[PDB]
């Protein structure tokens, strides 16, 4: 049931489907926000990069982030924050030779895969405003339901 693949947009998506995303290049990967309570970005770090401050554009502001990646794999960082007047902190990291991202609204919650493939795993994050939160996506994406999670872990793991 893995739908697509389809360009890069922004949209909203419907609760109960998970997205993966096909990272094919550095830098902002998404962008996810109801503008509220919820600000997630995530980066793209190649391999082999020593700690470096690099600029980003999320939400129409120019950040800065300083940046490193010691592994051969490709590294995804979530920049979040909870209000806009928060800095957005590295919450999670998922290390990944696959360039497979996820995100899927589910259960009040928005979940993502972090870790390292193939071993990577869900994690979830707490929001008021669950149906408000939007995404852009800057690479080409799928769609599969969350009742196939068990084959969108495998493709988030080992690739498609």
């Amino acid at each position: 049931m893995l739908d697509g693949p389809y360009q890069p947009t922004t949209f909203t998506p419907p609760s109960d489907y998970w997205i993966l995303i096909n990272s094919n290049t550095n830098g902002v990967v998404y962008e996810s926000t109801n503008n509220s309570d919820f600000w997630t970005a995530v980066i793209a770090v190649e391999p082999h990069v020593d700690p470096v401050d690099r600029q980003y554009n999320v939400f129409g502001e120019n950040k800065q982030f300083n940046v490193r990646n010691d592994s051969d794999k490709w590294k995804f960082l979530e920049m979040f924050r909870g209000s806009s007047q928060n800095d957005f902190y590295n919450r999670r990291t998922l290390t990944s030779n696959t360039r497979l991202v996820g995100i899927l609204k589910y259960g009040g919650r928005i979940w993502t895969f972090h870790g390292e493939t193939p071993r990577a795993t869900t994690d979830s994050s707490n929001t008021a405003n669950l149906n408000g939160i939007s995404i852009t996506i800057h690479s080409e994406f799928y769609i599969i339901p969350r009742s196939q999670e068990s084959k969108c872990n495998e493709y988030i793991n080992n690739g498609l």
